[PDB]
């Protein structure tokens, strides 16, 4: 779903694809636009998130559906916090699919395709070489970040139900929030019919994913795509 | 592979079985002596831990497989540590069988049986009603224990590999040891060979189980069983 473009040392291109893959890359369809709507939305995110104080690796846009980030040394992991029971959850705990969490859980994963990104805890990570200080101050943004998204969304009409974020360091050694935030990554809901504006559309044959996304994104703007 | 017996309020009897479980449940045998076997093992950890300032829920025995235990409210969890990869960490960690850990792994697992005991972090563990503190308190436990059996055991030239831990909370409030504390529960291998003395050699035919099991009880009593 996207592709990265070396530039100078300091510098990448992330550029969003139509492509869409689930369950570890078995099912895959393209959608006119989807890379489109992935990097606007990405951008928008991107740029509430820097006024709410999040170290981002968002430095511009580069035309359609081209961002230009800061590149990072990428943390391999993948941190999910979830507000709603849904998806892989429904695994871990005996709780119904819309079970409203008491507080945020974070998770966890361990980006390695020889071993399908397994879940991990902090015991894991120092052993792949990450401290439980940079454990904890990657968790801590990860959940100021909920925190901003779910607000901001819900003032829309729209669910935060859980999403996934990257993170790498920079030059100075800080944490910085990385890769995307889309409707390929979070798990949105209409907060009325309970109803999936994401990825969760495709996954499931739920409807149409453009439809959902273009949804997403005017609900958010509150301009046509 | 074992019974639970009350008594009173305070206290139960926990008798041990000859029967021998893996993979979920799936493959059964039986072994003539485990149960009197795992008994004596437990009692002799028990017993150390105790001398170590370890909290355990062993009171006494009660001839021949069965031990008296204090009766706790059961956390319900699965606590591992693991020192040597082996097992499950396979899957988790791109890291070869025998590989030595830089430091110990605690993991928690639900226990649950719709669910097949998945892994889970401290937020999963929140939801189900144990706290941070709690949680803390017990992997510092479970990290003591660690250090106390792998010395003990190293010095009789055994490596204590991995091992699964459970607790419950007494009428103080305070966290105590339970369960058990046995080859079925722990890996052990010969420090020399490498050779799995314990429930690895019923798992995965690596030889006879009671011989393994015998050969345990030797190494750590002196004695012949
Ligand atoms: N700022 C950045 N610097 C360096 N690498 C990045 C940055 N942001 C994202 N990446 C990495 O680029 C890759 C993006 O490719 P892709 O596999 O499509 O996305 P992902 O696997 O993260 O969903 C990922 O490995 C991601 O970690
Ligand atoms: N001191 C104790 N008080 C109450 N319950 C206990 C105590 N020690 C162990 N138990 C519980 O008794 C059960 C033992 O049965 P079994 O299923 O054979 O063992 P396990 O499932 O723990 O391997 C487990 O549910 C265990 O949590
Ligand atoms: C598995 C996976 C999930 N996610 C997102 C989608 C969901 O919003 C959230 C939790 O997914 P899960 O329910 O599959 O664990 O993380 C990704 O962005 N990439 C992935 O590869
Ligand atoms: C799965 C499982 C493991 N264990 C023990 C055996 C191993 O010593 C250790 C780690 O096992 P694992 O490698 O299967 O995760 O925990 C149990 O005692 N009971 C169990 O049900
Ligand atoms: N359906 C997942 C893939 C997976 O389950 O591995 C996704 O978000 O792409
Ligand atoms: N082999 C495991 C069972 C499992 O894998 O679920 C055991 O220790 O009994």
């Amino acid at each position: 779903a996207k592709k990265m473009i070396p530039i100078d040392d300091d510098k990448l291109i992330m550029e969003f694809k139509d492509d869409a893959t689930a369950f570890d890359g078995t099912k895959k369809a393209r959608f006119k636009g989807k890379g489109w709507l992935n990097a606007q939305l990405s951008v928008i995110f991107f740029k509430l998130l820097e006024e709410h104080g999040i170290k981002t690796h968002f430095i511009g846009v580069a035309g359609g559906n081209r961002l230009i980030v800061e590149k990072l040394d990428m943390y391999p992991l993948e941190v999910v916090v979830r507000n709603v029971v849904a998806g892989s959850l429904k695994k871990r705990l005996p709780l119904p699919e819309g079970y409203e969490l008491p507080e945020p859980i974070v998770e966890l994963y361990y980006k390695n395709d020889e071993l399908h990104d397994p879940m991990i805890n902090y015991y894991h990570a120092k052993v792949l070489g990450i401290s439980l200080d940079e454990i904890k101050k990657i968790e801590e943004i990860a959940l100021k970040v909920n925190e901003i998204l779910k607000d901001y969304l819900a003032k829309k009409g729209i669910i935060l139900v859980d999403f996934k974020l990257e993170f790498g360091k920079d030059k100075n050694g800080d944490i910085v929030l990385a890769d995307e935030i889309s409707p390929d990554t979070c798990r949105f809901w209409d907060a009325k019919t309970k109803r999936s504006l994401d990825k969760d559309v495709f996954r499931f044959d739920k409807g149409d994913l453009i439809e959902a996304y273009k949804e997403i994104y005017e609900r958010i703007t509150g301009e046509k795509p």
